[PDB]
């Protein structure tokens, strides 16, 4: 296989939510048979962020997940040619947020180009007040449509004093090299954790881990 058990991670985001730019860089590394990735980011331009920094998490690569033998793991048979992903978030408040990652890779690094883009939060709201705790863990749905493969979210993120946040997710994920076989519907669960961070959340420690499974025993 061109993915080896330890790989790194090098990281650029651009974006801009609600008006606000900003470039985020982002180092680290991950073992993808193990399902389980951290990095170190660091706000490079427009930090101190004026926004809840857990709605970009999920856009700092379904490669680091645990894949059994009998699912088909397009993630890992797009390399080395690599993939990338467009995605919609929507928050029940009506926010609105597309971000994408074009992901190749050279040597034992994974390189992502990485776009965020959110618009609509209210300014009372928890995102733009910066009352969010942490995404809930969560399952992704994973099934082709007309040719394109597919993963669904229903989450919500912990806010301060007892409450949620829902966020759906689309994402659409397309291998590079025409002809990499699509898999049959499936789960990937994860947990995404802040594990560290400085004051205004300008260098955060971020991991997750992901399976993908088929929903029974």
């Amino acid at each position: 296989s061109a993915i080896k058990p330890d790989m790194k991670i090098k990281l650029r985001m651009e974006g801009n939510v609600n008006g606000h730019h900003f470039v985020i860089d982002g180092d680290g590394t991950g073992k993808p048979f193990e399902g389980k990735q951290s990095m170190d980011l660091e706000v490079k331009e427009g930090g101190p962020l004026p926004f809840a920094f857990d709605i970009l998490t999920t856009a700092f690569n379904r490669v680091f997940a645990k894949y059994p033998d009998n699912i088909q793991d397009y993630f890992k048979q797009s390399f080395p040619k690599g993939y990338s992903w467009e995605r919609s978030l929507t928050f029940e408040d009506g926010g609105i947020c597309n971000a994408r990652n074009d992901i190749t890779m050279e040597g034992d690094t994974f390189y992502n180009k990485v776009r965020f883009y959110g618009t609509n939060f209210p300014a009372n709201g928890p995102v733009m007040q910066k009352k969010t705790l942490k995404w809930e863990p969560a399952t992704e749905k994973m099934y082709v449509r007309d040719g394109v493969l597919t993963g669904d979210v229903e989450t919500a993120l912990l806010l301060e004093g007892n409450a949620h946040y829902r966020c759906d997710f689309r994402t659409t994920y397309k291998a590079k090299e025409k002809g990499v076989k699509l898999p049959g519907a499936h789960f990937v669960d994860h947990c995404i954790e802040i594990l560290s961070h400085d004051k205004d959340y300008n260098k955060v420690k971020l991991y997750e881990h992901a399976v993908a499974h088929s929903g029974l025993p």
